[PDB]
């Protein structure tokens, strides 16, 4: 009698959503993802302070020409990479590293940031095939990802809240999309001051991923659909069969400790078109923007921590 976690792995690529590599080992996910909030958490909790201190010393040594601001930016990238490297030691698949959320509306600076991350991984002996560059799915992010994919850099288009938005990502040939589930359900609950989670059939977040999956499979899009942002284990279970699901260590532990039967449930857009379709979706418009704001705040806090340790 396999746990729900082991049953899930039979039909879905399980991915760990964390920067805490020591936790990853015990769940044996295929891939791992680290957003700016998770990098911040890992750095703040100080489980890896030596790794951080060493990263700061290394970057200073190799960059005697950089001023304070430029140096901090280079250290921030090296920290993302350092965590990714430690994760890659304990998984067989890929790790996702996110570009600075502040470049979300600039395709050119997104491209350059993505390339810098990739170059730092390569300088450290990690080939680009083991990495996904995570980019917020604004029109600018998708356009950047289109170019990056053409140049062999696989991308993880995140902060996906609308089906049309997911369709445009697939049209750009992106490797993977991360449709959010929990934040969509959060909007749904706040709309009507719901205190309890909706029934699964009525969960807007779960339904959004189901609709994206259905679209991708019927249209033959090869982009991987990876559900992300979970509020509870029931939302993860509801998406069993999805191509991939990125899950927090807490929820992975919950899945590992449950042993009931797991029902397997899942088995040409122009810029103007894209902007129109996103505008029609109040939730998506708000949540994409909020996501970028929140990740920005966490990136700024990480910068502040770096600055205090120079
Ligand atoms: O999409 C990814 C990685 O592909 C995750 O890192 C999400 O950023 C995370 O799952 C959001 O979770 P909440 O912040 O909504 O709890």
């Amino acid at each position: 009698q396999k746990s729900v976690l082991e049953q899930l792995k039979q039909v879905t690529m399980v991915v760990a959503d964390t920067g805490d590599f020591e936790l990853i080992k015990k769940y044996k996910p295929v891939d791992a993802t680290t957003n700016p909030s998770l990098i911040l958490k890992a750095v703040k909790e100080q489980k890896y302070s030596n790794l951080v201190a060493e990263t700061i010393s290394k970057v200073k040594a190799n960059n005697p020409d950089l001023n304070s601001d430029d140096l901090v930016k280079e250290i921030a990238i090296e920290i993302l990479v350092s965590f990714g490297i430690k994760i890659l030691d304990v998984i067989e698949g890929k790790v996702s590293s996110e570009v600075d959320a502040r470049v979300s509306f600039n395709s050119a600076t997104t491209i350059d940031y993505a390339k810098r991350i990739i170059a730092r991984y390569e300088s450290n002996g990690i080939p680009k095939d083991r990495v996904l560059i995570m980019i917020a799915a604004t029109w600018e992010g998708i356009k950047a990802a289109k170019l990056l994919q053409k140049e062999g850099i696989n991308c993880n288009l995140t902060l996906i809240f609308d089906k049309a938005q997911a369709k445009a990502c697939a049209e750009a040939g992106v490797y993977l999309v991360s449709p959010f589930v929990g934040r969509i359900t959060d909007w749904q609950m706040q709309q009507n001051n719901l205190k309890t989670f909706p029934a699964i059939a009525d969960d807007d977040g779960v339904n959004s991923v189901k609709a994206i999956y259905k679209l991708y499979k019927s249209h033959g899009f090869k982009t991987i659909v990876m559900g992300a942002s979970f509020r509870n284990v029931e939302q993860v279970i509801a998406l069993a069969g999805c191509d991939a699901l990125t899950i927090s260590p807490v929820l992975l532990e919950e899945l590992k400790n449950r042993d009931e039967h797991l029902e397997v449930k899942l088995t040409q857009i122009s810029e103007a078109d894209f902007r129109w379709l996103m505008n029609e979706n109040a939730m998506a418009t708000h949540k994409l923007a909020e996501g970028i704001r929140l990740f920005t705040k966490d990136t700024i806090e990480l910068e502040n921590i770096i600055k205090q340790n120079l």
